[PDB]
């Protein structure tokens, strides 16, 4: 038995991103040791995190009476005893102490302990306990009723606990926003340490941020039977590939109801072959929600560019046919619809080359009107549904009718091809906007983390122009697949841990849904994983 | 008395021939015929009798044997009556892996062995079970153990299985007093050896790492609503287990019930809602037709077939009684539509004409529109005959052109088809759901859709997804859903098709038959006049 498991020793910290350099940092690497910086000039990096401290009093305040006599048992095995409110023992180097505001002080409901040489208990008018060794802390801990016992930092403090092995969980939250530091957080031993959970991702005070849980690596009841006798009623790919993953207790990051979808389809999807030969696994309605209000879901598993994305939904909202426009900004998204041979495959004989037909964009602004070419004047022709859905939002928000539907079954042979984003439905209460999107066919490898960018940014577009804020992005997915040669891809992707998301910022200027335009829309503290090939063969 | 042995029973009920019928939990009692069981096979109650009396908790049973000792390879305690075992084919005999009793008198150990038990009476078991080192005792029951058992009050838990069909019978399972017995658990549906069936769970009533379950409290630090009190959900909080599909449903009642959004709506009368829920109904399994009140199903297949002639004419559905489209033909509902060129229940570019004519021009409900525009129903049957993995399967109603031409806009935008392995599933997306009175129709309609387009397939149904888009409950019907939501469902009914109709186009209102549709007594949810 260790002294760690014994004595139920556990740190707790909180860091954020830290200056690096200039020289290649649009395109720089990320990892655990990404989130390091723990203080500047003798206080905290930042302000004021509300959620996080919030958080940290929760955990360091939080006890489990029943559990006590449990480890008030264990422990005095250890030290050879036989067997008002209890409370837990938080430890804090002088330092840190001393950055602590007076009013809090000492940290209410828990035992303070302190460690310090340059002074002694007659420097304290509180309530606390003086240590000048670590061996003194566990000295202590013997004499004590508590039930858990937090170290609360000092990167010295945190440094000393590590190295002695004593750590037996590290309770992390990732700040996701960059502040000067002078003092950091130890990098932690990938072998010693291993995250086994992670928390959703909030906003607080203008900043994403998650929580996650570092454990040491060791290298009534009657119903509970009759849950058993209602649980009395096909691809073996491999338990080794999801080690990670499956490692994993608490998978709450957002991220993960994209993660877990894959995995479905891998271990419990259809195989079928298109009319060709490329291979799928698939299966049939799923839906994840997301949270714009508190961050924008850009996976971080992977990379990815949003350039190209953000230029394909100006199309749209302008009304553009013209796969030109795209190709002229160096984006690629449509141009293999558009080619001679895929429009000749497609029997459209007569089309020009990057003439799309009367896809999304003519759909939203022209329903109904007839197609001619891409180079046609369309206004006041057809439907304009974009128009009649911030109008419906502005002035009609409980109406139960507002949807923008791309999927004009009489236009389908016209268009390079039918819709895989089929409708957007929209709902108002509260001055807030959420948005159904569903779509029918979901390639889940390429399409499906551009498809939930799309549509996040759509909202804020959306509600932004209708003065509301932005709520739930919910994505409804009818045939959804993976490609069999996006599986070792998607192997690799599923072991990585997401980071916390990034959030997306738009020009508050921008009034009117027409006027947006590519430098309106910023990216911040986008914290990702390396960019991966689908196919290993490219 | 009870408590500390562990006593349970376990019993299979049937439906029993009866020359408006009731339905209550006593629906269930056909225990045996001739000596034998009333059914012939029915392999999945079989199984489940076996799993639940054979299994045992090893971990779990030094705490039951500190509790009998005090008050006075590891096996069950199974009990019968001497007619029960003298039916039970000996290839079973002795039941493999438990300690086998017998409740007779007429025999005894001067007969058969003494591995297997034989016993003089009711209370000459408890003396024999201080006697034993077992989990927990079954009362694998015949009629008046069953009777006997539960009169002297040694029964903790009965396990029910309801068996959804009709048999005839010699013998039946005692009436079960509610004021002494209450349900706890209800399980998932099933369909085996053509039959539904479910399980439920009674219970005797009481009237006088762990690191990382710490953890999980950290991760809800930061937890969060309506006017719904807690003492008006008695029985459906007071259920442990719901597996019942018809709690996807009743449940989806409550979460809107707890934490809707306060909005008054196109005519100023209060709703609660919500936005984005998904159910699912196992067709291959049962059909998923609401018990938890009485149903009428007529109405909405002459929608359905009306929808499927691709007709718009209100007339010919108020001609047969079906009152649907009544409200949205009036004149006066079509003037305040700006549709004042519209012969009253002339109900314009509707489903049936989208289905059948997408994109053809609309003129009245009398034209003709033969060969105009899309029949989007015939090209989906080709492709699910034709190109069955094609992921664009889909019947769309909302003519975003039309619109304004319709007496109103569809509610149940679209549905999409899937294909594999001889099935069939589909998705219904369903912009503005009324949970009421409007959803329990909905489910039976796509579902029986969903069966007609398969057997003109040549496959087999298997799920109904049913997406809600703005989900509300009507305010005044909140008083009837709490009504409804205490009330425990039975096993589904089934459908049955006319299996002689190949075509889409064929099906008559005859075709159709419900079976075995046990529900709930009828609630308005209108409770007013
Ligand atoms: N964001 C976060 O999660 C946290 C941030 N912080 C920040 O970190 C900074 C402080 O960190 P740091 O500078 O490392 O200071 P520390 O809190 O680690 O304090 C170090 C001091 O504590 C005493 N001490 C440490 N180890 C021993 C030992 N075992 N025996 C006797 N005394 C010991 C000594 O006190 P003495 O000088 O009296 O001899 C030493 O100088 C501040 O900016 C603070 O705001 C702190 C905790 C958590
Ligand atoms: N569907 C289901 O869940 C089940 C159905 N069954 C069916 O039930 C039928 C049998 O029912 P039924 O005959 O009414 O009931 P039993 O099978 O329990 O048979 C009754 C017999 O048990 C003995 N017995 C009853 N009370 C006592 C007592 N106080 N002390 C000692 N012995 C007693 C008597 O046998 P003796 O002559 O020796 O005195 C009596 O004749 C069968 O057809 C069987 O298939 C059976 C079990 C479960
Ligand atoms: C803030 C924090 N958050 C996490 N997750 N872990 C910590 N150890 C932590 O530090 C606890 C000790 C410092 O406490 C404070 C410091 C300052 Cl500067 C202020 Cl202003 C308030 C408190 Cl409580
Ligand atoms: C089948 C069953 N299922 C449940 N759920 N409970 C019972 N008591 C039960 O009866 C078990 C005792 C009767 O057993 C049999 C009777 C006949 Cl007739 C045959 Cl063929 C086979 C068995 Cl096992």
């Amino acid at each position: 038995e260790q002294v760690c498991d014994v004595f139920d020793i556990y740190a707790i910290c909180a860091c954020c991103k830290v200056e690096s350099k200039n020289e290649g940092k649009k395109n720089e690497v990320f990892n655990n040791y990404t989130f390091r910086g723990l203080g500047n000039k003798g206080v905290l990096p930042w302000k004021c995190i509300s959620l996080d401290m919030k958080y940290f009093r929760a955990v360091t305040t939080y006890v489990n009476e029943s559990k006590y006599e449990k480890l008030k048992y264990k422990r005095c095995k250890y030290l050879n005893k036989e067997t008002k409110k209890l409370q837990n023992v938080v430890v804090m180097g002088r330092t840190n102490w001393e950055s602590i505001p007076k009013k809090f002080k000492p940290l209410s409901n828990r035992i303070n302990v302190i460690l310090s040489r340059t002074l002694k208990k007659e420097d304290f008018d509180e309530d606390v306990y003086i240590i000048n060794k670590v061996e003194d802390l566990i000295v202590l801990l013997g004499k004590l009723n508590y039930y858990k016992c937090f170290i609360l930092g000092g990167s010295v403090v945190y440094q000393e606990f590590l190295e002695k092995k004593l750590i037996k969980k590290i309770y992390f939250t990732r700040i996701n926003s960059t502040y000067e530091c002078d003092v950091f957080f130890p990098e932690i031993n990938e072998n010693e340490y291993q995250i086994i959970s992670v928390s959703d991702v909030y906003t607080s005070n203008n900043t994403t941020l998650d929580f996650i849980i570092y454990k040491k690596t060791n290298n009534d009841d009657e119903e509970e039977d009759d849950f058993v006798y209602f649980n009395f009623n096909k691809n073996s790919i491999h338990p080794n590939d999801f080690q990670i993953y499956n490692s994993l207790k608490y998978k709450y990051h957002p991220e993960y109801q994209y993660l877990n979808i894959i995995y479905d389809i891998m271990m419990n999807g259809n195989k079928q072959s298109d009319r060709t030969g490329v291979g799928v696994l698939s299966k049939f309605g799923y839906i994840m929600k997301f949270d714009l209000s508190q961050y924008f879901p850009l996976l971080t598993t992977k990379k990815l560019f949003l350039r190209g994305i953000i230029e394909e939904l100006l199309w749209f909202i302008r009304g553009e046919t013209n796969g030109n426009t795209l190709l002229n900004k160096n984006v690629r998204i449509w141009e293999a619809n558009g080619t001679r041979e895929f429009l000749d495959n497609r029997k459209l004989f007569h089309r020009e080359v990057n003439d799309l037909g009367p896809i999304y964009g003519f759909q939203w602004r022209h329903f109904g009107a007839e197609y001619t070419n891409m180079y046609d004047n369309y206004e006041n022709k057809g439907v304009d549904q974009l128009k009649n859905i911030i109008n419906l939002i502005k002035n009609d928000p409980t109406s139960r009718r507002i949807l923008l539907c791309a999927w004009n079954v009489k236009d389908l042979d016209q268009m390079a091809l039918p819709p895989c984003h089929i409708l957007c439905q929209f709902y108002v209460f509260d001055g807030k906007l959420s948005c159904i999107m569903y779509q029918r066919s979901c390639d889940l490898g390429l399409g499906v983390p551009f498809n939930i960018a799309s549509y996040s940014i759509f909202t804020h577009m959306i509600a932004q122009v209708c003065n509301l804020q932005p709520a739930q992005f919910i994505h409804v997915l009818g045939n959804a697949h993976v490609y069999n040669n996006h599986i070792d891809s998607l192997k690799i992707q599923l072991n990585r841990i997401p980071y916390p998301f990034p959030t997306l910022k738009l020009n508050p200027d921008i009034k009117n849904i027409e006027d947006f335009t590519i430098s309106d829309f910023t990216i911040q503290n986008y914290v990702h994983h390396e960019k991966i090939s689908m196919d290993m063969a490219a």
